[PDB]
């Protein structure tokens, strides 16, 4: 049957592999869109039901998608919630796997905005990446916002009610992706709100950039490459990565870096720093985006670009 949780009907398949799968969908009573996002329910690695729960603890907070349905149908579990656009990583693709510095400024400050509401409820993200950053729709008000999904590695960082900090505590096995993922990861230790912002920084000098220096680098196993990984973003220095670069980008990263386990970051601190950018530079965050000039300045097109 077309049709699951009483009132989303499956479209086309937007992504396949280990997330189950993941569908376009309207939904049969207003027609708006969805994306269904199905796990097989017997599974050795079941996370979806928490990632439904995670989207209501921070439903209506802006960027966050709504969650409308969960439940079990067959032998699948099915997450319904808002479709949205590509994610960054995408538009750096077509963007010529570069973002201008306005674009990076103005991007950065909603990834630091929607991290700090994140934090506001309780739990730290820990996989932070482009690929999980995405846009809204063509005409939508919020067409080129900064939207954060996935969220399976959310993890309570603090008591909600007591607002305690979690123990600091080492030794865990490595979380998340190796190009992004912040120093402390790497060694293995229990991440914290500074570790999602530390992750942040590398993005936002892999958007400045166009790639890290720890990139294809090369090990006989992961774990080695891992290490290899870890240890070059210990040996580069914030400057040589902000080279020819706003030094704001660079004093945000060791700023960030140098944060306590469960100290409180100063978000508007970092928001300004950045801002200041676009004051040194003579530009104004004015919501003009690189991706938004693609295609003669249509936009962005499904069969040229993907
Ligand atoms: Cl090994």
């Amino acid at each position: 049957s077309s049709v699951v949780g009483l009132h989303y009907k499956i479209g086309k398949k937007i992504g396949e592999g280990s997330f189950g799968v993941i569908f376009e969908g309207t939904n049969i009573i207003n027609g708006v869109p969805v994306a269904i996002k199905f796990e097989p329910r017997k599974t050795e690695a079941p996370q979806l039901r928490d990632e439904y729960r995670t989207y209501k603890h921070l439903q209506g907070c802006d960027g966050i998608p709504n969650a409308y349905y969960f439940g079990q149908e067959g032998l699948h579990n099915i997450l319904v919630i808002d479709l949205l656009g590509p994610s960054l990583e995408d538009l750096f693709d077509w963007c010529g796997r570069r973002f201008s510095v306005k674009t990076v400024v103005q991007v950065a400050i909603q990834m630091l905005t929607l991290v700090e509401e994140v934090h506001r409820h309780d739990l730290i993200y820990r996989d932070i990446k482009p690929d999980n950053f995405l846009i809204g729709r063509r005409g939508a008000t919020d067409e080129n916002n900064v939207h954060l999904i996935d969220f399976g590695m959310a993890k309570q960082y603090r008591d909600p009610r007591t607002k305690q900090h979690i123990p600091y505590r080492e030794k865990k096995s490595l979380s998340g992706t190796a190009r992004y993922m912040s120093i402390n990861t790497h060694l293995g230790r229990e991440q914290s709100r500074r570790d999602d912002l530390e992750a942040l920084g590398h993005v936002f000098f892999y958007f400045l950039r166009g790639q890290l220096p720890w990139q294809g680098l090369k090990a006989p196993t992961n774990k080695q490459k891992y290490e290899k990984i870890g240890d070059k973003k210990r040996t580069t220095p914030a400057v040589t990565l902000c080279d020819g670069l706003p030094q704001q980008f660079a004093e945000y990263l060791d700023s960030v870096r140098s944060l306590p386990f469960d100290a409180e970051p100063p978000y508007e601190e970092y928001r300004m720093l950045l801002l200041s950018v676009l004051d040194d530079l003579g530009q104004a965050c004015d919501g003009d985006m690189d991706w938004m000039h693609l295609n003669g300045g249509r936009g962005w097109d499904a069969t040229i670009n993907k």
